[PDB]
């Protein structure tokens, strides 16, 4: 009951900051897990002795992939915790609970290949849900794991309370489909602009934690260069090896994918970033003004491959 976790004081100060990196010290990560649960949610929001046991299942089903993998897992939770403790009072209860976990679950047993590779390979998860693939995927990983003996970590909400956190979570994992970002964040710019945008409305506030699902996701885009320059190395190695998995199946890969093309890797991260990271931090900071300082990251992300461009680095 009065067991807090505390972290030495460098990252007890920088874990309140958009641009932490969590480190490499693995054991660590749990712990940062559970620290941000106790203050973004509170101490009674969880039995400790069945969230361990959670967290540990949810790492044990991560792959070791280069990106996919449980780093990325425990670092869009902090993104989550980051947008979470800057808009204290827009969340309820039931919100804070269930998005650090839908997060900590959004790439559950990722192989490290796209929605694409999936359906191009005939893969049994692309009969098994012929949209959101890996993401419906995820979304049954949670499940799963939540209903393993000690692992129901809801088990103390009533049964609407439950039905209501697991479907927070379905569409809030389901929303880390990127294929389905363009249009939701669409909508928001013209609900915003229309001024018609109402977080009374249940609707309304499914597409803002999607945004902030999708915000979260990218969040190596948000970073200190040293970092986002690191990252872009593993997503890279990902892409990469699924492109080679594409020429096996005797199809040329997107450029995105072929390693034969990694000259034009600066110039294919500002497309990315002029088409999906500035505008998605744009809207979120219209909604939501205190998630100003991702876009402001992102900004300085974006010059930064224009002087990778330029030969200036
Ligand atoms: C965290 C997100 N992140 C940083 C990401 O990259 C990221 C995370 N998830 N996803 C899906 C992305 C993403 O879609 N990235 C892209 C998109 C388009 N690209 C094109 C290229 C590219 C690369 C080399 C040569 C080239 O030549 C084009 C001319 F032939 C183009 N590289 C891209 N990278
Ligand atoms: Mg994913
Ligand atoms: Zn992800």
């Amino acid at each position: 009951g009065l067991m807090q976790f505390t972290l030495p004081v460098r990252l007890c100060k920088e874990i309140e900051l958009f641009h932490f990196d969590i480190g490499p010290f693995e054991n660590m990560w749990p712990g940062i897990f559970v620290y941000m649960v106790h203050r973004s949610c509170g101490t009674s929001c969880f039995e400790l002795e069945k969230l361990c046991r959670f967290i540990m299942s949810v790492k044990k089903n991560y792959r070791r992939v280069p990106y996919h993998n449980w780093k990325h897992a425990v670092t869009v939770a902090h993104c989550m915790y980051a947008i979470l403790q800057n808009n204290h009072t827009l969340f309820t209860d039931l919100e804070r609970k269930g998005l650090l976990i839908a997060c900590l679950c959004h790439d559950l047993d990722h192989r490290g290949f796209s929605n694409s590779y999936l359906q191009k390979f005939d893969h049994p998860l692309a009969a098994l849900y012929s949209t959101s693939t890996m993401e419906q995927h995820h979304f049954s990983q949670t499940v799963s794991i939540l209903q393993l003996e000690g692992h129901n970590i809801f088990s103390t909400l009533s049964s609407s309370e439950y039905e209501q956190v697991l479907e927070i979570i379905r569409k809030a994992i389901i929303a880390t489909d990127l294929a389905l970002y363009f249009g939701n964040r669409k909508q928001l710019e013209e609900m915003y602009q229309t001024g018609s945008l109402n977080l009374n409305n249940q609707s309304h506030r499914d597409r803002v934690i999607g945004l902030m699902m999708t915000a979260c996701d990218l969040c190596s885009v948000t970073k200190l260069w040293p970092v986002t320059k690191l990252t872009a190395n593993d997503i890279y190695a990902e892409f990469w090896a699924e492109g080679d998995e594409m020429k096996k199946l005797g199809i040329q890969p997107i450029p995105m994918m072929d390693r034969d093309k990694k000259d034009e890797v600066p110039q294919g991260q500002l497309g990315f970033y002029n088409a999906v990271a500035i505008p998605c931090y744009t809207t979120l900071t219209q909604i939501l003004p205190p998630t100003e300082p991702l876009l402001k990251a992102c900004r300085d992300n974006l010059s930064q491959w224009e002087k990778v461009i330029r030969g200036e680095e």
